[PDB]
């Protein structure tokens, strides 16, 4: 495979960018639409849906379970029943949301369903969710990929305790299907360190939009009452995490990037994102239903806690590497990134140091000292966000090439074209 040369920005970037839909919101809407249709509530359409490998894996997963998902662009319509064929096998790819959100849903069928995924996915955490399903009465063969969920057409539900420190998706996956368990579900996270609170809150918010009653009033505990899931139209927001890769271009070049269709109130962690950008003294403004970021003339090192928004780490690490020479930045709260698409703490360390940088993995993150970088081959590890981090670096370092820019298809297949149009 040919590398992809990351274009440089010898002058400030100036651009209006539209990023496609939120992967997290699209895949939740697909699951909730599937549940409504399976309950006999009718078809649902999701408008502005992201079309990417992770959402194609989710809609193919629902079709493996027997549902129908129509739509060739961003408007997807879900209908039908959960009625898997003999030998049903869900391909999870490297999509955590398919791996974690579809085994519960699948426990609703009366035909077992096998789950498999990419070689690289087999290294990602999953066993605590499979133990939770067994505790809820589900027969599950296997403790890792490939595993089989032997549903009985019913799932009893009840109360379960789970260690979800490795992934908030274990909580979201249980919550999304819980209203269809006979008795609902009370889920308790045991211990501490629960990452990605905004993504569990995203789940709760979308459940309430579907008419599901969920009590999240006590931290680390969720109670979902059994009840119908409405068949409604879903309107998907732009992916704000991917927007940050583009906004980073403004930040490191002293330029100006606007993102269209930015929601003033979002189901995503918009407020965390805008606060981090403001930490680097970017000016951030809302205007014309768009978000405009103007980068500073320079920025020093920063400390940032990414526990709630760990998927920002690759872009934020690239920002830290490009701070004024000698600056030190500490990224913390992100031990769980060892279990992501790749071990992102190790990979970011490896690729920054390859370019001559100074990045030290810590027990919960990275310490990065901004030092002059040089050309190299930035490896993506089949991880869309490693690939985009290489693009951010290459804005300010000539001769940086990403090995596999097609890794961006996980959540942003048009990234090369969008990035090229932005840098111009
Ligand atoms: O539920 C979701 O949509 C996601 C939750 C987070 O997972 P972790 O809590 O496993 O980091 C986030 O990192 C992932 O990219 C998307």
């Amino acid at each position: 495979m040919k590398t992809w040369p990351a274009p440089t920005a010898p002058t400030p970037v100036r651009a209006t960018v539209t990023v496609p839909g939120s992967k997290s919101q699209t895949n939740r809407a697909l699951v909730l639409a599937a549940l409504a249709a399976a309950q006999g509530r009718g078809a649902s359409t999701i408008s502005g849906a992201l079309r990417s490998r992770d959402t194609e894996l989710m809609l193919d997963a629902l079709q493996t379970l027997g549902l129908r998902v129509d739509g060739v662009g961003s408007e997807l319509t879900v209908s039908g029943r959960i009625e898997p064929g003999p030998g049903a096998r869900v391909d999870c790819g490297l999509a955590g949301t398919v791996l974690r959100f579809v085994p519960p849903l699948a426990a609703l069928g009366s035909v077992p369903v096998t789950f498999d995924g990419d070689q690289q996915a087999r290294g990602r955490p999953i066993a605590p969710l499979l133990d939770a399903l067994r505790e809820l009465g589900v027969a599950v063969d296997g403790t890792g990929l490939p595993f089989r969920v032997r549903g009985n057409g019913s799932l009893a539900g009840g109360t379960v305790a789970i260690d979800a420190s490795a992934s908030s998706q274990f909580v979201s996956g249980l919550l999304l299907s819980a209203a269809s368990f006979t008795d609902g579900l009370t889920v308790q996270h045991t211990g501490s360190s629960l990452p990605s609170a905004p993504h569990i809150a995203m789940t709760a918010a979308m459940l309430r939009q579907a008419g599901v009653d969920i009590d999240d009033s006590t931290p680390n505990r969720w109670q979902v009452r059994p009840g119908p899931v409405a068949a409604r139209r879903w309107d998907i927001e732009p992916d704000l995490t991917n927007a940050v890769a583009f906004l980073s271009a403004a930040v490191v070049s002293g330029g100006t990037v606007r993102i269209t269709g930015w929601p003033r109130v979002s189901v995503q962690p918009a407020d965390h994102i805008l606060a981090i950008l403001r930490q680097l003294n970017a000016v951030v403004i809302h205007a014309d239903s768009s978000l405009e970021v103007r980068g500073p003339t320079g920025y020093d090192g920063f400390d940032v806690d990414l526990r709630a928004v760990g998927e920002l780490t690759p872009s934020v690490a690239a920002l830290a590497a490009l701070a004024s020479p000698g600056s030190v930045s500490r990224l913390s709260g992100i031990a769980h990134l060892r279990g992501h698409e790749t071990d992102r703490l190790a990979a970011l360390s490896t690729e920054i140091n390859r370019l001559g940088g100074t990045c030290r993995e810590t027990p919960d993150g990275l310490v990065i000292t901004a030092t002059p970088l040089r050309p190299g081959i930035w490896r993506a590890y089949a991880d869309h966000r490693m690939a985009m981090a290489g693009a951010i670096i290459g804005l300010r370092v000539a001769g940086v090439e990403v090995d596999d820019i097609a890794a961006t298809t996980k959540t942003l297949p048009e990234f090369p074209r969008l990035w090229a149009e932005m840098v111009g």
